[PDB]
């Protein structure tokens, strides 16, 4: 019953510099995974590279505006789009 | 299947001032949190009762650059495991 889908970002050290959140990732294996992102400030706010998995914010963030982002997590297959893992929620919640 | 306990810590950002690196919870329902390991109490440090784990050293990741933890979540009074004793990671920056 430990909780380890939370990532923490500290404000102070956000802006335009993209800044390493976490990292999505699966302990599936060869025989190549797509990480995919979604929800709460998806794309605009929070980046994933869809090969690495690494999260990074790409925009000053502010707790007072909003404190806690939840995101889902996915990951297919590059060539028939299935998935290789279920649609998973995990939250980034901002610092000071 | 997902792997989530891995916290990332940016090297730039670290020093004598400490940096939060993550949590340690667990969903019960009182939680003493304990932190052994690679680095635990002198580079990381954790707050019992909070669960807050921060970098309290500048970290270099040439020197080190992944740290494996273990988690533990007791009872305040007897000292008893509420969790099993779990391993994760924190990885340093570039």
């Amino acid at each position: 019953s430990w909780v380890w889908n939370q990532m923490f970002v500290l404000e102070e050290f956000s802006g335009p510099e993209p800044i390493l959140v976490g990292r999505l990732h699966t302990d599936l294996d060869p025989g190549k995974i797509k990480y995919i992102l979604s929800g709460d400030g998806a794309g605009t706010i929070f980046q994933i590279n869809d090969i690495t998995g690494d999260i990074h914010a790409i925009k000053r963030l502010d707790r007072e505006e909003k404190a806690e982002y939840t995101l889902t997590a996915q990951a297919v297959d590059f060539e028939t789009n299935k998935p290789l893992e279920p649609p998973s929620e995990f939250i980034i919640k901002v610092q000071d």
